[PDB]
This record gives C-alpha cells, structure tokens and sequence, in this order.
C-alpha cells in the first residue's frame, strides 16, 4: 500500500529527512539552502508543511531533532563549514518563514560538514558533527536554560590526515541510543567506521573499529537495544554491502552478523526501528528492504519496497 | 530633488506612518496586520523597505517609536486587543521578516485598541494606550535593561461606562512633549477630550477639557513648547474643524481656545506638528493638507496649502 506521495518545495536536491521523537514532524533540508517542517494533520492524514525558510549561505546535508524534553529544537550542518541550531517560536503562523528562530551558530569546523546527530536525551542537550576537516566535535548545552550556550566539549581526529581531494568523500554520525549502556558513538569516514566511547576520564578514546568495508561507508546508525545487553550498529557502504555488528562489552567485542549484497549497487540509507526490531535498506536498485532477525540472530529480509 | 511616491506593500488599508527621532526612518501599520520599517538611503535619497513582518492577529491602527537613549524600538496597537514591542536585532538581514523581536505583550486591555503613545524620554521608557474599553493605562519598563519588565503604571475610566455600538467609536493619545513642565497627557474618547497631569501622589488626576468639539475627535496632538512656557495642542475634528487650545498654568490649568479653522470644509483626519512646534498640519476629506504658522498676536494662519 503506497501512499500520495507529496512535494517537498525544494528547488535543488534533497539530502535528509528526519523525523521528530513522536513520528508526527518530519524536518527536510537541500542544496537550496532550506529546511522545511511538516506536520502531519490529525484530521486529515496528510502530510502538510508547517513552515520553510532560508537557513545557510551553502548546501545544507544534514539535520536532526533534539529531544522532547528540551523543547522543540532541530540542529543543520551546511557546506558553509557550520552548524546552526533552531527553536519553533509556536506564537508565530506557519510558513511565515519566521517559526524558527537561530539559537547559535558553530563556526569552529574548517572543512564543510557532513553530519550532525543530537546524543541520547540521557546525556544533556549534546551532539557531534564531522567534516572534511576530518576531526569530529562533540557541543554541550551546559546549562539547559541557555539554548545558546554552546560549548565545545571534545575534538577527535578521525583522520589523521584528511585526505583532502576530489571532494569523493563521506562522512556518518550515529550516537549509541541506548540508556542503560556506557556512553558511546559510531563514525564514518570513507573507508573506515570507527566506535568511540567515553573514558573514566571524561575523554572519548577509540574503543574498536567496524572492518570489511571495502569502499564509501554511504551510511550507518545504531540500533536501539531495548531488551537486548548487545549493541547492534548497521552500515550501508558503496561495496553494495549492508552489514550488521553485534558488539557486546565484556572492553568492546565485535561480530559481523551479516553482509547482504541484494542491492547489486551502493546501498545510501540505512535506518532502524524506534525498537531496533526492523533495519531499514535502500540502495541503487531503486528498492528500499526491510530486515528481522531470525531466531538465530541472523538477518532476514522480510519485504521489498520499490 | 526625486519626492516620488512609493507602494507601501500593504495590502489592506494603511492606518498610522511614523517617524523615528532623526527623520531618516518610518515605521508603517495596516490592516493586513504588518509592520513594515523604511529606511532613507543616504546615497540614493530614496524610501526603501528596511523590514516587514506579521505583528498581530487583528487590524494593527496605532505605532510609535520610543527615544533613541533606550534602543531601536516599536510599540503597536491592534484591535486584537493588544499592544507590542519590538526591539530591532542588527544582526539580521533586512526584508528578512526577523529583524525585529517581540519584547513583551500587553493584555490587560478587554476592549480593542485605538492608540498607544510612548512618553517623554525624560520620564522613562513609558507608554499609553486606550481603546473600547475606555480605559486609559500607562505602561513602565521599570528596569531600562530589561525591556520585557513591563509593569502597568496606571488605569483611568475615561469614558464614565465604555458604551459603544462599536461602529462610530474613536480614542487618540498625544503626551505632552515638553522637559521642563510637569508630566501630563492629552486624551481624546468620541466627542470629548481630556488632558490629565501627574498629582503629587504619583497619580494621573484630570485637569482639564478641551471643549467645543461637536462630533468625534479624529486626531489631536500636543505640540513642543520649546521657548514658550504656555503649551499649545490642536485637534482636528469630524466636525470639519481644527481647533487650537493655549493651555496654562498658574498645578491648575486654564483653557483659552486660539484659533478654529474649516478651510477643510469635511472631517480633518491628521492633525501633526513640528519638531519645535512652529508648524501645524491638517489633512482632510478636501484631499488637501494645510501647514499653520502662528501669528504675532498668537492667532494661527495658513501658510500653504498641499493637494
């Protein structure tokens, strides 16, 4: 059953779509320098765009919402090397342009940005960006009643030296969902998908890496382990390759639970469950796949979308 | 040298234009519940929009700017019942629709708003409103730091009861500019029109009227005294006449009426004056604007005529 599909407004490409915590808001940004947010009306089920403007001076490719529990918060990271954060003022009419205010603006990054992933709501207002600059950052909201106070709280080197050509590059943040587990969070960058995890000393160290990838690491992200002690983390390369990690801590073991190939090209998206129980693949072939676990702990695919 | 007309970009009917403290900006509001901001181009001496937004749910009729020494900012009324300030943000583009934020709402009022005046810098960043309810009420921003720490100062009934058919009903604000007098405000409701002064209490008590309109007060301004110790506030009334009061005080306050003028034959809407209070204009139904110098016997003759 498909649905009436539906159009965003965006004039250039669109590169992400998220949704809110509820599944009721989704939040769009392109190349035409926009982020657009819909909602979905309780009355009419459809899909209705709540307000659109103008955000970066460049094209942004990446977005993301914070948790309810902070207000109503979304965060774009742009090729104009920034990351800027947003809160919808709900005394303002919608598509004025002017529902959402900019509450900061990142400027420490010196290569443009590909990613940005608010952390888990048990860890405070906090989130990650990475770029070509090739060194990951880590913000905190300090004190959660200044939405515009943005402090820098960690620098990684992902690269030690980013390669820095043809632009031929990816980059992919996932934050470790997980409430009752050690703070901790996946990173792409090329061929390599790299976890780190917060030390006794408040510091990130690298705590394993995700080998196999023999290409781009188009995407990746973290399932959420309700109910499982195991952390599972999938990634969607260019090699045409879905794969699935299990990764438990006794400090971090890694499995590879699965490879799927049934794409026959480069799978961009891969996306998880709101209980880690479907995985989420879609890819060249113009097919979007739904994947179980079995019994077993393998990977089936339940369904074939197109 | 280029006094060409411009669009406003309004699109339902324009209420109140006015001018900053230097004459280089002009703050607009219409109906179409916008609040557009123009700017004098130094270079090209042309008008052109600085900023335009949505500022209220209803009709916006009354705005104002309040002195330099507090900030860039707008005060508003609408007939939603409500007066609002905005405070100007540098760090925005213009024509952005965000280049002015809202510092506080005003909600006190039960009754549509008509007009909203702020005061003498020498008082504070103070303001007036009166609407439907007929209810007069000066707002403080007690602390000049927080422009959102606004407290109400003052209510007064002006209209005994506020009765209204709310078809043929008009208020209008004007302080009285003046430094070296003692504070005090002019306020016109229908046919009536009141001036009201500061006690030693700390409470606004009524001194006086402005008697002999016979209709409704469709404007009325209080003009600076520089120089002179009298004070001078005209009004232009339905009943197709300026009328000018010469209002002194020997504190009690008498009521000489100066001059009466109809050249207007027809309601006069807009009743302005000078920065020193040496020019008076009048706009009216005859589609023409008339500026009044006074005499030397104090009598007030028109100067020209604009159509």
């Amino acid at each position: 059953p498909h649905m009436q599909p539906f159009d965003s407004g965006h004039d250039d490409l669109v590169h992400d779509v998220v949704y809110d915590f509820y599944g009721r808001h989704v939040a769009t940004c392109s190349s035409d320098q926009h982020i657009k947010v819909f909602k979905l009306d309780k009355d009419t089920s459809n899909w209705e765009l709540s307000d659109s403007w103008r955000a970066h001076d460049s094209s942004i490719v990446a977005i993301d919402w914070a948790s309810p529990e902070y207000g109503r918060i979304i965060a774009s990271a742009s090729y104009d090397k920034t990351v800027k954060l947003w809160e919808e003022d709900p005394d303002q009419e919608e598509c004025s342009g002017r529902r959402w205010n900019k509450l900061c603006t990142l400027n420490d990054s010196k290569g443009s940005l590909y990613s940005v992933k608010f952390a888990p709501a048990h860890l405070g207002l906090k989130l990650a960006c990475l770029g070509n600059d090739g060194i990951l950052r880590l913000y905190d909201a300090l004190e959660p009643s200044d939405l515009r106070s943005w402090t820098l709280t960690s620098e990684m080197k992902v690269l030690s030296i980013p390669p820095a050509n043809h632009l031929q590059s990816d980059f992919c943040l996932s934050w470790c969902p997980s409430r009752f587990s050690p703070e901790k969070l996946a990173v792409s960058a090329l061929e390599q998908a790299i976890i780190y995890q917060r030390g006794k000393d408040g510091k990130l160290h690298v705590a394993a890496k995700l080998p196999g990838h023999k290409s781009l690491i188009r995407s990746i992200s973290w399932a959420p382990s309700i109910g499982r002690w195991y952390q599972l983390i999938a990634t969607g390369c260019k090699d045409g390759r879905i794969r699935i990690f299990k990764i438990t801590e006794k400090n971090l073991q890694v499995e590879l639970l699965s490879e799927h190939d049934d794409h026959n090209g480069e799978v961009w998206s891969v996306s998880w469950n709101l209980t880690g129980t479907i995985l989420s693949s879609a890819g060249d072939d113009g097919k979007v796949r739904l994947w179980k676990a079995t019994y077993s702990n393998e990977f089936k695919c339940m369904s074939v979308i197109t």
